[PDB]
């Protein structure tokens, strides 16, 4: 097929589309014998030309790559998410839905059906693989074959439309808390939040309504409570009119935090909010109780950090603006009103794509991995170093991938299961962008800034990634 020429399609965007299996890939250095798992994640990668002349990254069909590490190897394995999307287009030979997140530029034969890329996360969760796209149900997947099932909608059971990319696995019940917004139809300001049991069966699905409609992309939990970030990347069915992008950034609104409490039978008056002045944040590293408090860390920067949904208002994009940093926001469950108790920066280092030790969500970590903007660096061709912050010690580590390559967003995976918090490694993708090819990187957790412990040599270029994981063997049917 002939695709645009654009740079949504070209260069290090160039469509790929491969399904493959590698046993054994190349490497350097010593692959830790205790890994034993697979790491998954998802690259937007477009099955067919757009509609349009130009979409953009975000809307491209999700591809599922696995790395299955065992016995000291490297395995590869990549297969499409097989969405009613990738079936129906598949069966037609072409483009069939349009421009990301709106349906007035679909084709009229499919109305109605699920606009699902399944292209932001690759979790594991109850014995399943889910890709995730947050205007829809999720697509489950066998995590073995990376065989497609379908559309997870419990039944029948869920009565919202959608289902969050970032869900959260509670370590103490085992459930998987997930949001979904746009409930009821597109840019709606309903929300549901849902746990899943880890049997896979769907126990609560709980309607609420937030102050605006904006994109919900993340939220926290803590022990009690879900917490969710309000800001201003809004969009409208009006703006789908008016050929928009669907999303675009208001300066001018106010960021609100609600605090759903993680029972049965939360009403809209159980659900606390703070309002605080605007700024833009999208990950969430983790939120946790303390005392009375509630600690919730993000990565917020001053204004917008997507250039594709542009400030409202008609402001080219401010690259300055844009550079976000760890923040703690703290709200006072005891205090009366809305105001924040307080906006803690936790590092002058740039960085976003934020991760933990998974095994301490909604409790207090003491550490911290991001990808990280070092603006200083040299440049011979932008997230080129990995950051490690303990917060307990403030001591951070960065590792610099070096002037010709970039990096995707890396992964804890625990040395044992009852290992302390941190002890383990770090995977990652790196980009070896003049190369045209990619390496999986294996790190000490601990000690990033020595450099990899392995480099594992993908002879296949994998284009931009958003969300993975990695998950033991015995629990996606590789033991
Ligand atoms: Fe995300």
């Amino acid at each position: 097929a002939q695709f645009p020429n654009t740079p949504s399609f070209t260069g290090f965007n160039t469509p790929s589309r491969i399904e493959a299996d590698i046993a054994d890939l190349a490497h350097e250095g010593t692959i830790p014998q205790g890994l034993n798992g697979a790491f998954y994640r998802v690259q937007p990668d477009p099955q067919f030309p757009p509609r349009l002349d130009d979409d953009i990254a975000f809307n491209g069909d999700g591809m599922i790559t696995r790395f299955h590490i065992h016995d000291g190897q490297v395995d590869f394995r990549q297969r499409w998410a097989k969405t009613d999307k990738w079936k129906l287009e598949n069966a037609a030979g072409k483009a069939l839905f349009g421009a990301y997140r709106n349906p007035l530029t679909d084709d009229e034969a499919v109305k109605g059906e699920i606009r699902s890329t399944a292209n932001t996360n690759a979790f594991v969760f109850g014995g399943k693989l889910w890709a995730m796209k947050e205007d829809s149900p999720a697509l489950v997947m066998d995590p073995a074959t990376m065989e497609t099932f379908g559309f997870e909608k419990f039944g029948g059971k869920m009565t919202g439309q959608t289902f969050t990319a970032h869900p959260k696995v509670d370590p103490k019940t085992g459930n998987m808390v997930a949001i979904g917004y746009a409930a009821s139809g597109l840019c709606t300001d309903d929300v549901t939040y849902m746990e899943v049991s880890p049997e896979g069966e769907l126990v609560r699905e709980v309607w609420f309504k937030v102050p605006y409609y904006c994109m919900m992309h993340d939220f926290g939990i803590t022990e009690d409570y879900l917490v969710l970030h309000i800001v201003p990347s809004i969009g409208s069915w009006e703006r789908l009119e008016q050929g928009k992008p669907h999303f675009g950034f208001d300066t001018t609104m106010p960021v609100h935090l609600g605090i759903i409490p993680r029972r049965d039978g939360v009403r809209q008056e159980d659900i606390r909010w703070f309002t605080r002045d605007n700024c833009f944040a999208s990950h969430v590293l983790n939120a946790w109780q303390e005392g009375t408090k509630i600690h919730f860390v993000t990565c917020e920067a001053k204004n917008n950090m997507f250039p594709f949904f542009p400030d409202v208002h008609g402001a080219p994009f401010n690259g300055m603006e844009a550079m976000s940093h760890p923040t703690d926001w703290v709200v006072d469950m005891a205090s009366n009103g809305e105001d924040f108790a307080g906006i803690v920066k936790l590092s002058d280092t740039a960085a976003e794509f934020p991760r933990i030790d998974d095994r301490f969500t909604g409790q207090k970590t003491r550490h911290g991995w991001f990808l990280e903007m070092d603006m200083k660096r040299p440049v011979e061709l932008l997230m080129n170093c990995l950051f490690h912050k303990d917060f307990e010690t403030g001591r951070e580590q960065h590792w610099w991938c070096g002037p010709v390559s970039s990096l995707q967003e890396p992964c804890f995976v625990p040395r044992a299961k009852d290992a302390p918090e941190g002890d383990g490694w770090i995977v990652q993708v790196c980009n070896r962008l003049e190369e045209q090819r990619s390496d999986l990187l294996i790190f000490d957790a601990l000690d990033i800034e020595k450099g990899p412990v392995a480099t594992v040599n993908i002879p296949i270029r994998l284009r931009f990634g958003l969300h993975g994981n990695w998950a033991n063997a015995d629990e996606i049917g590789l033991a």
